């Protein structure tokens, strides 16, 4: 009941682990691939292998989940390398996606390129909104430059392509940047990342409980799933039809997932819940999410995709 | 324990409404200034009375609250002649605060010389973040129209003022704001306002729950305390010592309180947890901080105000 075409390609359900999260070395891609899920996606990479930020820079909350993990990475060429390797050995009904977050915008257009050059054959996702290295403006929150970045891509760049989008807060803004994101051949969008720069206090230690940047770490988990929505909703009404939207943010139940989708999601990723519960929570809310949709009476998520009610 | 001295004032406690919550009738007001509260705050004004947006606006949530209201108030004269005659009979250990917010830059200004020119000696809060009036970018989230605003406020207005913000996410956006603000004779920065445009779905009627704004509205509440403690931190690290913080956001219990205060917010507003209890919940947060304090063996707020350790 949960089959999906997104991208032109067919999977068996929507959900992806994101970014970040089970999808550093090969083994963790391996255990994804094994597990049920529909897709799963790379650990963003920069084109050196990184150690990341300095340790404890991920925490388990209450709520949601706090971290700046700075990038942590084996480098482009490992993950290329590995897909390339996965797509000659033919086995996935299902394209690998392939997320990159260079330092710089030199650094995101050379491993473009070196895609587009390759034989990948999957799907890459540009991350704009990479929240915890010291010192540079998420380049989603700067609507020229990341206009500008976008159409130098567009000119070399014809393989399937999505940008991986901060959180929104204002109307207008994503007015801003459903016109921008509209001018392009974008497969996708994916929305959202972390809440960015938020900040957990232990009261009774009266301290920070990551190390990194005085402990302002990015949120994710239920405390965001409001924002999640709203950023899905909001760029569902007003992207092109061309362009396809992947909702994260607050997806631990076959509740979230529904109400997701009911904004205009077609892939779904799990962050934090699938930190905290590792590859079984795909047989698991899938089989929510199936008993949801019997209890409806539905038997395809096209029956209520996209199809949330205002009042 | 808790007495504090903020905009050269002194008050029995930090605590006060955040505007919006419990503070649009004369009756509303009147319950404030009865209860244990160490301030209040008006609903923020317009000019004219305003009946605000349809109903359903405004919704309890698990985890805090969603809000459309479309600022309904009783206008900006009613508000006025109330503080002016409740500062005729004295009374209050205690400036009232006046919220105002106008649906333009002209009525501000217009609001801010009425203000100058009464004898109102309380403190004014000027609300850049309004966020649910249709059709307007939050003023906050636009530096260059934030600064050409307040440069010709400060031409003129000599009496206390703090501004109302939304909540800022990127470390960048907190500088940039630090230094426009910085060049100003303010009081204070009341951080954070709603975490504006989110998104709350009930999945077995499948619609919003809101009504205006095809659902979306201000989340406040649990699901903002980390972004709210973040942005109190952010500015106190680089605010001038001169403007003072109020914090607001996710205040429900003693330790969300400590929190704050620990990040630097001298005064604290409550708003969801309030819009839930009412007025009684002064008397149980007061309690639950003194406890806290006690347990530490701490008999003033400085004993810890701003005293957040890093890792
Ligand atoms: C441990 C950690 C690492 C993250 N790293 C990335 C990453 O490399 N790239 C990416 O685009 N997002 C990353 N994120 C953001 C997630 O992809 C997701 O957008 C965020 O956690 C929102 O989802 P959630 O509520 O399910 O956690 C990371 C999140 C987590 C917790
Ligand atoms: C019912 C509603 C009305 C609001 N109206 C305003 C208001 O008129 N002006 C103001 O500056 N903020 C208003 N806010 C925002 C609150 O002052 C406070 O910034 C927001 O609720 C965050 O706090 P909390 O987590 O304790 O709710 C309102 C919030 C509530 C829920
Ligand atoms: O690796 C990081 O810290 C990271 C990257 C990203 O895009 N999002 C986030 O939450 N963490
Ligand atoms: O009146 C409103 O809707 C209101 C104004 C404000 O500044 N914040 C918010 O949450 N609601």
């Amino acid at each position: 009941m949960l089959n999906t075409t997104f991208a032109n390609a067919k999977f068996a359900n929507p959900f992806m682990n994101a970014s970040g999260v089970h999808c550093m070395t090969i083994e963790d891609l391996e255990e994804l691939k094994a597990s049920q899920a529909g897709a799963y996606i790379t650990k963003s990479s920069t084109l050196e292998k990184r150690e990341g930020n300095p340790l404890a820079r991920y925490v388990d909350l209450e709520l949601g989940s706090i971290n700046s993990m700075g990038l942590p990475n084996l480098g482009f060429d490992y993950y290329l390398d590995y897909v390339l390797k996965n797509q000659k050995e033919n086995a996935q009904e299902g394209p690998i996606f392939f997320s990159i977050a260079g330092m710089s915008a030199a650094e995101n257009i050379a491993m473009l390129k070196k895609i587009q050059e390759s034989d990948f054959s999957g799907i890459t996702e540009l991350n704009l909104s990479c929240p915890n290295v010291p010192g540079k403006p998420q380049l989603a929150y700067d609507f020229e430059a990341t206009e500008k970045l976008l159409k130098e891509v567009f000119t070399f760049f014809t393989k399937p392509l999505g940008v991986k989008l901060p959180p929104y807060f204002d109307l207008v803004h994503f007015d801003i940047m459903a016109e921008i994101l509209n001018q392009f051949p974008l497969t996708y969008v994916n929305s959202v990342n972390s809440i960015g720069n938020g900040l957990f206090i232990d009261p009774e230690a009266e301290s920070v409980v990551i190390k990194p940047k005085d402990g302002f770490g990015g949120i994710g988990g239920a405390y965001i799933k409001p924002t999640a929505l709203a950023n899905v909703r909001a760029f569902y009404t007003r992207l092109k039809p061309e362009i396809q939207i992947i909702g994260t943010g607050g997806i631990e139940t076959g509740q979230d997932a529904f109400e997701h989708l009911l904004c205009g999601a077609t892939m779904l990723q799990i962050g934090t819940a699938l930190h905290k519960e590792g590859p079984a929570i795909f047989d698991r809310i899938i089989k929510e999410l199936e008993e949801i949709m019997n209890q409806k009476g539905y038997q395809s998520i096209a029956d209520f995709h996209g199809k949330l009610k205002s009042l």
